[PDB]
């Protein structure tokens, strides 16, 4: 199987700056050469450069829109762009609203697509219900069909097209969600598994369930949007947004794994990653390698080992 | 419903000073006023200031008696006091000793109650047993009736009736337990889950379970003893006795989250807190927060999200 | 039943020093008095003083053979030694290479035993395959018959006799294996349980599971050569090779305390101890204890308590 890495060094979908430096460390933490080492051929795409919209207006509450909505205009597209040439897509990124973008260039080449989405928060609010205009908590929002004309046509997102229905979308690793997002996954019934969940069954039977309730009848392709803060903060230290009590690396690297022997990966995410949001220059390298250890899993690398084929190592 | 908070300041019940700050840095925490975000209607009823006993000796081993006696003597006053209101009673902390207190003040208008025991101690040892006559080791034995008789009247616990026997108990989180407290325990066969059963059954299973053996043939009222020490060190710094290998913040919000879910909680403790025994600033920031948390979990909020009912966020 | 302390003061299985200091630090951590606190009698056998074989050669890339060879040999003679008088061998070490004496020496007097090898590495690499000479990472190439043959007899080894095939070995905690090894492990069809299998079961059922796998048909005797870096570099960081994501002082305290409650145990490893590689003081603490305190658990000690029977602590 074909890899091509798309790098979204963005950050207007939030105000802490540096998570457009996500693929800037990311790649230099070697993710490109040991994603080689696979079975897998990589191609690096390099880091969509984008074009920043002058005097952008605050759309009622929502800050940044034309930005965001141009940014995750120009992602899509290069996303089906690969996804059509049948290679799987890795978005190295920014702030969580460049889901918007690779979700939806996925679902043009794959609208039979379900969504995986590992993050603290559900980020399914609209310009609505946020407390704030940071778009990076309402890429599900713009996704989402059962929520189209339920909120003001934003500026920069008409290419925009609600592409799947809650009964695609799977979040794990809820653990900060906001009243207005806790009403329209209930409402509209969106199947979760909040960290108190993932402590009832243990992250094994999560994933058994997930799965199951996703490809039970037709089997599809998956799209794991991962956001390095759905970890805990002791692991994946260097973001925006931490919130205590959440996925162990384990746990991660549990997910990323069920996911891979499933060979139906077809678009990973590797949102939330700020390379200068560190305490210590450490909690920034943790949170880097953990972060290239979750991709490189999606991709083969299994916790008990890989041993090239037809080979005799005796 | 109505919780009305009750600050014990106090700290005889062991040698190591601070823990009567415990309310102190509680409030600061702001716990009353998160507390009100709730469903609850909220009175914070002070700091019961305890009259120190001059001349308090120590009673064979048992030391600081009658402080003890007077002090968990007021208390359990103003407990039954709320309680008969109806109103759910929320103790902050010193040491576990207040527990006499608490749940004595709290079987007056309950008799019927059950009581949860998170604590990494069982506390369950006598004057006879005790090698120390810190009480805040021994706060089951003076509650238990087949316990009564068992050990030499205590010079200031006169007022003390022992109230449940051991099929109402139910400790979770027992890591450091006495020889004495072991025999204890075995002979009156009294249901616990030490750290070995949390591991076996997951805390999931092991919550499930205390609840049927509890509330399996009559709904009665609970009261929550939480030893804010039960938890890991490594989540709870500042206490008094630390104990490697303990409940994770995750196992125990997950306790405090399934308790709230049975809508059966009337009387909550949070002890050993000591502000002071803090390897670092955030150690005890942490431990302060972390115990607020499980509060504010005891009464609603849910790892899943929270929203104001009937109101379209919409 | 007795208990016989063995130390193995060695290192040449590894490049780093200290390994040896191992016993050294476990002895000052008390560790033979808080044993004889059981019901068991306890020897203490002092420390095999190991000569050193001038000009010992690189037989290709393994290092220091012979000296490995003739410190294992001497080591296994004990052991056998000591097993035929009845009592548990229990090997406080430096490198994990001392295995292959210790389990040869088992082996001697119980040719029925299985195998529990909880370390984060599997450590089956030949003098092929390793890329380094370092023995210490091969143990059970030279302890595997369906191994033997399979490589060029090594310099010191001779002694050396293939005792168990891979129907009775069980790896638990692997989360670093290297190809050659994986290779090997699948095709000589070895059950393990990586972290990810921990991760999915739950150490409870992955050590329900290894038990009937082993001690199903024939109940024989056990020998756990546990590797004080199988557990999480957070716990033990005082190691020569540290891998995170494994196995939890819970988990690992939960191992030894189901390995105890079979009263099925023969031979007890607890190798890899660095009492130098500690980037703190504390670390190496902390790793010495929770060393101790797995020995201690493999030998009575439980989390929920114990007391001398037939005395009446009423
Ligand atoms: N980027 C993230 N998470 O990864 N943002 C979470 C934001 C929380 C909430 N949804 C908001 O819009 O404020
Ligand atoms: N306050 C606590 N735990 O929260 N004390 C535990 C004391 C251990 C033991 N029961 C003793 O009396 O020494
Ligand atoms: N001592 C240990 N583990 O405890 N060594 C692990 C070494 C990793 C690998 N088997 C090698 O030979 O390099
Ligand atoms: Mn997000
Ligand atoms: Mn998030
Ligand atoms: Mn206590
Ligand atoms: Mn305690
Ligand atoms: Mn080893
Ligand atoms: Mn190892």
């Amino acid at each position: 199987k074909p890899i091509e890495i798309i790098g979204a060094p963005f950050s207007k979908g939030q105000p802490r700056g540096g998570v457009e430096k996500g693929p800037a460390a990311l790649r230099k933490a070697g993710l490109v050469e040991k994603l080689k080492e696979t079975e897998y051929n990589v191609r690096d795409h390099g880091d969509l450069a984008f074009v920043d919209v002058p005097n952008d207006s605050p759309f009622q509450i929502v800050k940044n829109p034309r930005s965001v909505g141009k940014a995750n205009e120009q992602l899509a597209a290069v996303v089906a762009e690969t996804q059509k040439n049948g290679t799987i897509s890795v978005v190295l990124g920014g702030d969580h609203s460049m889901a918007i973008g690779s979700i939806s260039g996925h679902a043009r080449v794959h609208p039979d697509l379900c969504v995986i989405w590992v993050d603290a928060h559900t980020d399914i609010n609209t310009p609505l219900t946020t407390s704030s205009g940071n778009l990076h908590g309402q890429p599900v929002a713009f996704l989402l069909k059962e929520l189209k004309g339920k909120f003001p046509d934003v500026p920069g997102f008409s290419w925009v097209t609600p592409c799947i229905s809650a009964k695609d979308i799977v979040y794990i690793g809820l653990r900060d969600v906001d009243p207005g997002e806790h009403y329209i996954i209930k409402t509209l019934g969106i199947k979760y598994f909040s960290m108190t969940e993932v402590d009832k069954l243990g992250i094994g039977k999560v994933m058994e369930e997930t799965f199951s309730y996703l490809l039970g009848r037709k089997k599809r392709p998956i799209h794991l949007s991962f956001d390095v803060d759905g970890l805990d903060p002791v692991f994946t230290p260097a973001t925006g947004t931490p919130v205590v009590g959440g996925l162990s690396y384990r746990e991660g690297l549990y997910i990323t794994e069920e996911i891979y022997k499933t060979g139906l990966l077809s678009g990973l995410d590797i949102m939330e990653v700020n390379p200068t949001l560190g305490k210590t220059p450490e909690e920034v390298t943790r949170t880097v390698n953990t972060a290239v250890a979750l991709t490189l899993s999606c991709f083969g690398t299994k916790r008990e080992g890989n041993h090239k084929p037809e080979t005799d190592y005796l």
